[PDB]
């Protein structure tokens, strides 16, 4: 392209970590020592999206395994309409990633410090989430405050 990109880990603000839970969902955990050889490792691209002070577009692949985090309406879990999911697609290795991300593709990184928060850029009000019970998956929420986790730290990997 090129996009600008890095490597990284991410660690939910009870410090629990992300690993793969099947080829399409994520899960956190606490986890420890040589098995955090199983947290999965993002690679985190800037896109030319919408860009504010603290509001920085980014896209979330998870780096060898051609797969993206993205947002797209379907059914949500309960605890005829349609709600923000979390999904993690699989793309072309060939086409991504790209500056120009489909938009289910965009999340708006907030700093809030030393957190990172990643809400939906497509559907506002929505943050990539974790609930504070182990080996949950990770899914779209954070709608109503202090309900789930929606804090993250970044572990830089390399780049």
């Amino acid at each position: 392209a090129p996009v600008r990109s890095l490597n990284c880990t991410l660690r939910d603000s009870q410090q629990k970590s992300l690993v793969m839970s099947g080829p399409y969902e994520l899960k956190a955990l606490h986890l420890q020592g040589q098995d955090m050889e199983q947290q999965v490792v993002f690679s985190m691209s800037f896109v030319q999206g919408e860009e504010s002070n603290d509001k920085i577009p980014v896209a979330l692949g998870l780096k060898e395994k051609n797969l993206y985090l993205s947002c797209v309406l379907g059914y949500i879990d309960t605890n005829d309409e349609l709600y923000p999911t979390l999904q993690l697609e699989s793309v072309d290795p060939k086409n991504y990633p790209k500056k120009k991300m489909e938009k289910r593709f965009v999340f708006n990184k907030i700093e809030i410090n030393n957190k990172l928060e990643f809400e939906s850029a497509q559907f506002p009000n929505w943050y990539i989430s974790t609930s504070q019970a182990e080996n949950m998956p990770v899914f779209l929420g954070g709608t109503k405050g202090g309900q789930d986790i929606t804090d993250f730290t970044m572990q830089f990997v390399s780049s």
